[PDB]
């Protein structure tokens, strides 16, 4: 090297899979690659082949599983400045590449890669530094290295998917069905059709089962790009994959205790159910011993390790055991519970159908204005004064509910329920519509009914029983459409995009995809466990077959611009264009606390996004221009959602305005809208008398025996309506995970580096975002201890609201906003 040549001091840090003098010698091979000076073909110049020179055991900032290794680089003549390297992996195992930094101010590459064995690899893996820039900003000796490595990572639509791939593409559901098991597990594919449209999906590429060329394999493992599986120091954070044990392992071992007759089949009582988190459940050895040893399932119950499982305390219980069966909690519930994004306003009466009245019967509804309790109001006075709501799950549930009433041990109602809005601004159930198809050609008698509130006799029981059936419809729709279409799915495609592309270095990629950490891993294991053919989700939910494809035709009325808040709370008629209020929407229901909350976070994710994006585009036209932008989001719309790609609200993307709208509307569903529907789960769903999820009769005749059981038994009567005991174990299991946040949680202000860029102003932009949560968190602490809110912040169950609060520590904690869909 020259005489007078020094050279470049870097630090490479890395994680082993699972001692470190392998790494030495010839293991590990970096090649810095010029950012400032071309080769010439205009490609930045390439260094020498360098490898790792020893261990770096000084510095004593290290997170944990985390190897300092020290590496020279020659760089004489006119080599410019490193912004990108080469990694060559000669060992067979794979590592996890932490970082490269040059010293000497400093040039810093954030990789947190797997980085596998050479010869699997098609082309030499590329790490950028941490510098940003749209295309037009790119340094010429970088341009053709950042569009490949972006045809690397889109790959050609064609191959089985293997672990180390990176390759991000699009594809439908036609992965749940398992019809090569049996044809009763046929699922139609959802998307790609008009009776059918839904998002895409991460491509996996396993082939045709040997029954359906429509209807891909069964697999093992459902791939992701590997680095959407980046892994966790603690087994007890991997979270997603307790889903996948509960469903192949915990199931089994449940289904056995009651096939053996180990425990009684059904609930008894309300206490049966109360002594889960109490005592627990005594079940057979075997039952236990499957259960303890297993990562994540082994944190979900606490046991003697011989015969006892016990469930957490649900925090809906955790003052008041009964306080969850008062009409109170059954209407707050509707603004401050797990789903608090269904209720809209009612201003007619009595509530219309659109449905066809020659398919279903007379749609008519049947509710009279007089018996409805409005505290004294007219309803004329309750629809002027916009103090009437609805839970309207007719319309919804009508078509359906024919073919799931055919199931054995599923029945339903179509339900719509009346919500008055009393003056002290709490939320009282008035009625419960409780309907059924009817047209000439039907074999069952069963009426559609309305049920009013009633405190005494056999009528309180019926009135019990309407609500449960309304949270039956409320429990499937949260599921499917509220948390699963409207988080998972819908999002999935976004990602898929942003990898295709978005570099690397591009600010939007850097904006955005701290949002997406998990979600297509927790999807993918989703689609082989949770929403496949007699998986967890068909078997412990009310449409059970039919429970996806209720979510496709739900999808058919998603709007993308219908997710931002204000746009929501104005569609639902929950809330009306303000201007003169700060978040500039005014709430219909003052104290909602989902919508009052979440107010505050989206103006502080906007206020983020408007300070970011102007780092990078100064004018309309460089939205326009961005030749990657424009690919992402025409390939998002047209291939992500592209069944419903020629729908006139989709923004064109041509304007500032658009981007900050796009990226805002990303994030939220990412991170708060999903916190919101996510982490309530166990905390109220974790007493299935309050959360049930399935209904499995109608309510019966008089003069019959089930009509005197709900005079002389009424506990029993609800139970034997509700989902049966064994779902409701394997159920509770599956929210309690989905309800926990894993120790490696990065949360919305968070990021997993403080050096994911290099430009200083968005690293300040980024601070002040998390300083505002924080502000907003003590403001939402001040909310629930204001004794004038507790009616809907707390509730007879005095559960304060604390879904949106910003932070959390791991655990089922029912607060904590995480930056992305991750469970
Ligand atoms: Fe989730």
């Amino acid at each position: 090297m020259f005489s007078a040549g020094h050279k470049i001091k870097g630090t490479v840090v890395l994680m082993p899979k699972n001692n470190l003098n392998a790494f030495l010698g010839r293991s590990v091979s970096l090649q810095l690659i010029s950012a400032t000076k071309a080769d010439a073909h205009g490609k930045g110049k390439v260094g020498k082949d360098t490898f790792l020179e020893g261990i770096n055991t000084s510095l004593p900032t290290l997170g944990a599983g985390e190897s300092a290794f020290n590496i020279h680089f020659e760089w004489d003549g006119s080599m410019g400045i490193p912004g990108a390297f080469y990694i060559k992996n000669y060992m067979q195992v794979e590592f996890f590449l932490k970082s490269l930094t040059l010293e000497a101010g400093t040039i810093r590459f954030v990789c947190n890669s797997w980085v596998y064995n050479t010869k699997l690899y098609k082309s030499v893996r590329i790490f950028f530094a941490n510098h940003t820039y749209v295309p037009s900003e790119t340094p010429a000796p970088l341009v053709e290295y950042r569009e490949e490595e972006l045809k690397s990572l889109r790959g050609n639509g064609t191959g089985e998917r293997k672990e180390y791939d990176r390759i991000y593409d699009y594809d439908v559901y036609n992965d749940l069905g398992n019809p090569d098991k049996s044809e009763k597990l046929a699922r139609p594919v959802l998307g790609g059709s008009s009776t059918f449209p839904y998002p895409r999906r991460g491509r996996t590429g396993r082939g045709p089962t040997v029954t359906d060329p429509n209807t891909e394999k069964q697999g093992e493992v459902f791939y992701v790009p590997r680095d959407e599986n980046l892994g966790h120091l603690k087994s007890k954070d991997a979270l997603e994959i307790g889903t996948k044990s509960l469903s192949q392992i915990v199931q089994p071992a449940f289904e056995s205790a009651f096939d053996l007759k180990s425990t009684p089949i059904e609930f008894h009582s309300f206490q049966d159910v109360h002594d889960l988190y109490e005592g627990g459940i005594k079940l057979p050895r075997d039952v236990i011993s499957t259960i303890i040893p297993l990562p994540v399932i082994k944190e979900l119950y606490r046991t003697d390790g011989q015969h006892i499982l016990k469930f957490p305390q649900p925090h809906v219980v955790q003052v008041s055991q009964s306080a969850w069966m008062t009409d109170e909690e059954f209407a707050r519930e509707m603004i401050a519970g797990v789903n608090p994004c269904v209720i809209r306003g009612l201003e007619e009466f009595p509530p219309k159908s659109n449905l066809d009245p020659a398919i279903y019967g007379d749609q008519s509804s049947k509710i009279t204005a007089d018996s409805l309790d409005l505290d004294g109001y007219t309803m004329d006075e309750a629809l002027g004064s916009r103090r009437l709501f609805m839970l309207d799950y007719h319309d919804i549930f009508m078509p359906y509910v024919r073919q799931i009433n055919q199931l054995n041990s599923a029945k339903t109602y179509a339900t719509r329920t009346i919500l008055f809005l009393r003056e002290d601004g709490t939320l009282k159930p008035v009625a419960i519509e409780l309907s059924l198809p009817h047209s000439a050609g039907d074999l069952s008698a069963a009426v559609s009914q309305v049920v009013l509130p009633a405190k005494e006799g056999v009528e309180s029981t019926i009135w019990l029983l309407a609500k449960a059936y309304v949270i039956v419809n409320d429990s499937c729709y949260h599921q499917l459409m509220s948390h699963w279409l409207n988080t998972h799915a819908a999002m999935e495609p976004f990602v898929i995009a942003t990898h295709r592309h978005l570099s690397v270095l591009h600010p939007i990629y850097k904006l955005l995809t701290p949002h997406y950490r998990n979600n297509m891993n927790i999807n993918a294991l989703a689609r082989q466990s949770l929403i496949n053919a007699n998986g967890i989700g068909e078997t412990t939910f009310l449409p059970s077959k039919y429970s996806v494809e209720m979510s496709s035709a739900v999808y058919k009325n998603w709007v993308f611009t219908d997710q931002a808040l204000p746009a929501d709370l104005i569609k639902r008629g929950v809330a009306i264009k303000d201007p003169s209020t700060p978040h500039g929407v005014r709430l219909l229901i003052e104290d909602y606390p989902y919508a009052a909350d979440g107010l505050e976070i989206w103006a502080a994710i906007k206020t983020w996004v408007q300070e970011y994006v102007p780092l990078y585009y100064a004018r309309d036209d460089d939205v326009k221009n961005d030749s990657e932008l424009q690919h992402w989001w025409k390939e998002a719309v047209e291939k992500g959602h592209g069944d419903l790609k020629d729908k006139p609200w989709w923004p064109k993307l041509q304007t500032l305005e658009d981007l900050v709208e796009v990226c805002l509307i990303i994030i939220w569903i990412a991170s708060a809208l999903h916190a919101a529907v996510n982490f309530g789960q166990y905390p109220y769903g974790g007493l299935i008398m309050n959360r049930p999820t399935a209904s499995r009769r109608l309510l019966p005749e008089k003069g019959t025996p089930e009509y005197e059981e709900m005079i002389n038994n009424h506990e029993k009567a609800y139970l034997r309506t509700i989902t049966s005991k064994l779902p409701t174990l394997i159920s509770l299991s599956v929210i309690e995970i989905l309800s926990t946040h894993a120790s490696d949680e990065v949360y919305l202000g968070q990021r997993d580096n403080p050096h994911w860029t290099s430009d200083s102003k968005a690293l300040q932009a980024f601070q002040k975002f998390g300083n505002k949560l924080k502000e907003i968190e003590e403001k939402l602490v001040r909310r629930n201890n204001d004794p004038s809110l507790q009616g809907n912040r707390l509730g007879p169950v005095q559960l304060p609201y604390t879904l949106l609060y910003p932070s959390s520590e791991e655990g089922l904690t029912f607060r904590g906003i995480p930056n992305s869909i991750s469970i």
